[PDB]
């Protein structure tokens, strides 16, 4: 009934129905005229013309090991490169945002309710005949059958990148600060109304669940010690609310910013070890600052240990999961001199490439024992037994599996899979060609080259007839990787602009705020410009325990 | 004991305390180096000495009348003349915002809570040995002193720039929308968390407040027709919260989005006029696009407004105050090749200086009526009985008074200049000078500089005995005018980028947003590009009586 169901207007232009059956595609500052925005101008024909694709710019970034080695001891060349990858990638971002999950227009509800998460691309209308738009049956492949045939693990495949399971309980720590669905109203609503990294996991989302995590003395927050070591407060000593079941005791009922980080020990593990180093920092603010209270030294310290987080995903969790020759480098300063909108807010198909489930194992190997799901899950007594140190060491060493190439969800949760698929439709998602065009990729023209092997492809041509509606959820997973890699190229050229839009976005990037005054002075700058996921570890967990984010 | 208190840095530093007694300044991109940044660097030394003054700026915008003429009808040199006024007033807001009423040190809670209203100046330490900091005595003069001796008025004074009713009443109305301060958390806190130009003083705050006021019907706002005119509608059949005396009659009290603007006849004029704008763009997008809903009829017609009340402000309102022989252009793509942040944070200070009650005459004269405040307050009866016409042909005859120049805040509002007055004193705001020199302006050596007279300069020399104490609100009020003008040259230099940051910075004006699809198309996106507040009264109020911001 929507004459803008087909999706008409090419190259980001936006469609509006003018009349019952006549559209208008509104061509503005996309390169482009005509009917569908499809003639380019002259010199958008010299720039698609010398533009290289992205599988070419992954090729030169993870190859010529020796070129790089050279660049990356050049300051200036390397900060060059650096201010290329920040401005190319970020260009890609609505920044103010535009749609939701309930307006496919633009509309002042969308911009200013941050309940909602924000869309990349706009849902389809609720009177298209077809679920992505004109294309496909009425309805979609059975959710099940999807993930059976193509998702669910046979055998575990392992990351040949090496990602280990410190890598994946990071990324699951690091996400769930802002990816905090409110399943109150909907797949559509966030309950992270800071959008962004703000660390309320680790000091709450609204301010009398931080004042009961905190003791009010040297900024510090409120633990407590289990064997001579530092872990998080209880629920009866806090009365923050925490979701636990009910055979948990009371004891070990640990009270953390996350409401739901006593789920896995591998959350706790972090939640343990980013609670120590802010209490680190107290202790070295209050050592270069005699003279303040309690208050500016929690602050000063919440602000350093956002720096030293967004510093640790850009060179190490980012570096790790990029392969690339070249060393990324957390610096605002490469921005200052260019059009960036200090600013964000979390897009919902984010979240949907974000489940990398995939990641987990069959077990969870720690010190000499494998505890299965049901072992391990809402266990952290596990976690007091073995302690941070062999935690770091095992974890260290178990290595994770592999996200895209297929068949690889762990059946444990299976229904976390089913539910992002059923999820993904509910929100009426466009198709995954249609994301691919939205982000300047090629669409793919057949399930093979989707794929890159023929039994999956051939599966899902059987299930969703037409390349054209495939999916963008179960598409990620079973893409065709790139060379030994862990993800395809839809999942990085996606979930790039939105990683970036979230990281340099903070407001601590920002010229007023990036500077050695905000944290308390150059000692607390360094720790900043200094942090790593090494130094994190060895200044908070007993021994000094080499870990990474890769196995040796 | 804050070794701070004395505000020692200068161009912007950001002072620490490194001890009980030490602090530190932080001279990063301030263009200054040294232990108080006041030091030059070369390029700094050179700016320094091409920079003209703002007042030699503004005389060569008030003067010069032939040439701005041949400018004006020069396209190209109008627009560059405008993208210099919107880039060089851009630079002096902290965009991320930064200190608030609680904290004179960045933070995470300063930033993040939207409660907050922000400031342009931090505020004073809780232990700084004056109420400024290190100067003056432990007291600030009597607040009903300085109300008695320099604000109160004995005779009107007459705006000479000719300011009359419709423009003072236009001030009213749309600045209450951002200036909304929670009186049960504290003069720092603000109700209105769009911090910007949302028209919620027309759709209401909340969203539950929006749908009492919305009728559901090709998306326009319920109203009543009494007498053949189109009135807002009662809360008798509405439901929604508005403020009236217990005595006022339930047909009387009209619902609008703001739940003061029944305080003055003047505020529901404006309120009428819009609520008819808002309905007649309904009529014509449904007219233009008949196969729309009643959500997006309403949300087109919200955005449209927004952009109707932006141009407005900008070429009419800014217009008028400014007395520019230049005309002022709003074109939001003037600053897409440019650095700017596209958010905004509400200034306490902003609200400070925003007090414009010398406006008010004695008497406001309708028609052949002359009505006193106490029979021209809560009495929307008196709309009902002249109509808007009357109403609008009468506010435009009759003169407002001058802001500035000393002792013209009418009697009737004593009790309102003086909790301006307590209230900054409450909120520790800065001296008057600090903040010039926030402002890149040129501190007041003496009171005989600031008020350009003897006679106030001398009872403001017996009450501060230093100018370094005189207080921002009372000097706004009793400052030297500009040659036959409404503002001094504070009043100007402060509120300007304030009030630019407030326009452009809103979504609409991102490139995303500013094309005609945004708009329902075409005839939507010129709604917005020919408003005018002379074709916003003929278009909504019966005959198109000529108005105007200047008496005649
Ligand atoms: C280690 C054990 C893990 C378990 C038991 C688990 C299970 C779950 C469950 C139950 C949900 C919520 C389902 C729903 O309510 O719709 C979820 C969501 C999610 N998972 Fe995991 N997961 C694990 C690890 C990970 C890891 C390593 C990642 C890495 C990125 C990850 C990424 C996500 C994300 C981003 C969400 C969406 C969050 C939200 O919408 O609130 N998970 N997972
Ligand atoms: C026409 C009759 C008017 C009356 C009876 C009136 C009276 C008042 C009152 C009672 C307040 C509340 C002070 C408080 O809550 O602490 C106030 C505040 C204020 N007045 Fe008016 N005023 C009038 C017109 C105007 C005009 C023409 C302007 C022009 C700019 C103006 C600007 C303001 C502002 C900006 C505030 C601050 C409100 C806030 O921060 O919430 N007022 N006035
Ligand atoms: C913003 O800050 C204000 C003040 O710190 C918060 O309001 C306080 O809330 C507590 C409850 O947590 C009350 O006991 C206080 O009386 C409140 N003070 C004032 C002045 O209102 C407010 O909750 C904060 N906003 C958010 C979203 O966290
Ligand atoms: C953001 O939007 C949601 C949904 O449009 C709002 O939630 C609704 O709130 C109204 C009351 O205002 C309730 O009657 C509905 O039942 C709610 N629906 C859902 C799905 O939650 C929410 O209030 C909006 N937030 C803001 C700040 O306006
Ligand atoms: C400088 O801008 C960025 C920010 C994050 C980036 C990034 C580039 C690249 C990658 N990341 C991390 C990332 C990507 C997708 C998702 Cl969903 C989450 C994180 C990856 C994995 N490869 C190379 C390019
Ligand atoms: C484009 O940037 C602006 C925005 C608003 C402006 C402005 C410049 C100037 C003025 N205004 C309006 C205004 C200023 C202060 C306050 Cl407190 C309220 C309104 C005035 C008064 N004259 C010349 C310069
Ligand atoms: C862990 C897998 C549990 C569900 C598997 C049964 C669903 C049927 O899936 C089948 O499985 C075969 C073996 O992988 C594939 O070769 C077939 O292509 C596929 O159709
Ligand atoms: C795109 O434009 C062409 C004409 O150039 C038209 O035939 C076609 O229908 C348009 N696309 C869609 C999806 O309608
Ligand atoms: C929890 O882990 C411990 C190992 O420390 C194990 O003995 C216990 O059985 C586990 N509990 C459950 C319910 O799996
Ligand atoms: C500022 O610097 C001067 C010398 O540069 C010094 O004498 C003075 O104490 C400093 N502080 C103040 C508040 O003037
Ligand atoms: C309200 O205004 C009417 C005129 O419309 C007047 O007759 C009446 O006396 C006024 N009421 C008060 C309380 O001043």
């Amino acid at each position: 009934a929507n004459p803008c169901c087909s999706n008409p207007c090419q190259n980001r232009g936006e469609c509006m129905s003018t009349g019952f059956d006549q559209y208008k595609c509104d061509c503005t500052r996309t390169g482009f005229y005509g009917e569908n925005c499809t003639t380019p101008e002259f010199l958008t024909r010299i720039k698609l013309l010398l533009k290289p694709t992205p599988n070419t710019v992954h090729y030169i970034l993870t190859h010529f090991k020796g070129v790089w080695n050279i660049v990356n001891n050049i300051p200036f060349l390397r900060s060059l490169i650096m201010k290329y990858v920040l401005t190319s990638r970020s260009y890609l971002i609505d920044s103010p945002p535009t749609y939701n999950v309930h307006y496919g227009y633009k509309s002042w509800e969308a911009f200013s309710n941050l309940s909602y998460y924000t869309r990349a691309l706009p849902p389809v209308a609720d009177d298209c005949p077809t679920p992505m738009g004109v294309k496909g049956n009425k309805e979609l492949p059975d959710s099940k059958e999807v993930l059976e045939k193509v998702l669910l693990r046979r055998e575990f495949i392992p990351d040949p990148q090496g990602s280990n399971m410190m890598f994946a309980f990071f990324a699951q720590h690091f996400t769930h600060q802002f990816f905090k669905t409110d399943h109150k109203r909907g797949p559509g609503f966030t309950r992270g109304l800071g959008h962004g990294v703000d660390l309320n996991h680790i000091y709450g989302e609204t301010l009398d669940r931080q004042h009961k995590l905190r003791l009010f003395k040297d900024g510090k927050l409120k633990y407590q010690v289990i064997g001579g070591e530092v872990y998080p407060p209880t629920v009866k000593d806090t009365q923050v609310e925490m979701i636990y079941p009910p055979h948990i005791p009371e004891n070990l009922q640990f009270a953390v910013g996350q409401e739901v980080f006593g789920l896995v020990p591998g959350l706790m593990m972090y939640a343990t070890i980013w609670l120590r180093e802010h209490n680190r920092v107290c202790d070295i603010l209050k050592q270069e600052h005699p003279e303040w209270g309690d208050e500016q030294l929690f602050q000063t310290s919440r602000l350093i240990l956002i720096g030293e987080t967004i510093k640790i995903v850009i060179e190490d969790y980012v570096q790790h999961l990029s392969g690339y020759h070249f060393k990324l480098k957390f610096d605002p300063e490469l921005l200052f001199n260019q059009q960036f909108q200090y600013q964000n807010r979390i897009a919902s198909e984010f979240n949907t490439l974000y489940h990398w489930h995939p990641l987990l194992p069959d077990t969870f190997n720690i010190e000499d024992q494998e505890y299965s799901f049901k072992q391990f899950l809402y266990n952290n007594s596990i976690l007091l037994e073995h302690g941070l140190t062999q935690f770091v060491e095992s974890f260290t060493r178990q290595i994770a599996g592999r996200v895209a190439g297929g068949r690889n969800v762990p059946i444990a949760v299976q229904a976390v899979a089913k539910a992002s698929i059923d999820q993904s439709r509910e929100m009426k998602y466009q198709s995954l060609n249609e994301y691919r065009k939205r982000f300047s990729l090629k669409p793919y023209t057949s399930f093979e080259e989707l794929t890159g092997e023929k039994e999956m492809a051939a599966e899902l041509k059987a299930l969703y007839s037409d390349i054209d509606v495939m999916e963008l959820y179960p598409a990620l997973l079973v893409e065709k990787p790139r060379p030994d890699a862990i993800f395809g190229e839809t999942m990085v050229e996606l979930g790039a602009p939105f990683s970036l839009k979230g990281l340099m976005g903070n407001p601590i990037c920002s010229p007023q705020y990036w500077k050695p005054s905000t944290f308390g002075g150059e000692v607390g700058f360094k720790i900043i410009n200094t942090a790593s996921i090494q130094s994190l570890i060895c200044n908070n967990v007993k021994g000094c325990p080499f870990t990474s984010f890769n196995v040796q």
